[PDB]
């Protein structure tokens, strides 16, 4: 509250360790699903079902030009990615199982990163 602060983390390496989180992200084999927008012209359904799409490119793009104001932000934006993924694909898919798969290898780097 007003002048009792917490001791918080040192913040200052976040942007450099979620660049590198998402590099290693974007060259999994299984992010081939992921790399780009879906196509909202193309593809049935997409844009009226999936509220807000998300990609690794875009998140790529929001934190090369300071959109994402802290490592919680760019966690969620990752996260909806594969929530996304999870909405209009059968588990029992090629893209269902990558989403999945995705999903593990972020939450591990994740929490051997920064807890
Ligand atoms: O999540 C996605 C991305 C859009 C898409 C297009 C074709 C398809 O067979 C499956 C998908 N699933």
């Amino acid at each position: 509250s007003m002048s009792v602060k917490k001791p918080k983390r040192d913040d200052s390496k976040d942007l450099a360790l979620c660049s590198m989180i998402l590099t290693e992200m974007e060259t999994h084999e299984d992010a081939w699903p992921f790399l780009l927008p879906v196509n909202l012209k193309l593809v049935p359904g997409y844009k009226k079902v999936i509220k807000k799409p998300m990609d690794f490119s875009t998140i790529r793009e929001k934190l090369s030009s300071g959109q994402y104001p802290n490592l919680e932000t760019f966690a969620l934006d990752v996260r909806l990615v594969f929530d996304n993924c999870e909405t209009f694909n059968e588990d029992d898919s090629d893209i269902g199982r990558a989403g999945h798969n995705m999903r593990k290898y972020f939450e591990k780097k994740w929490t051997d990163t920064f807890k």
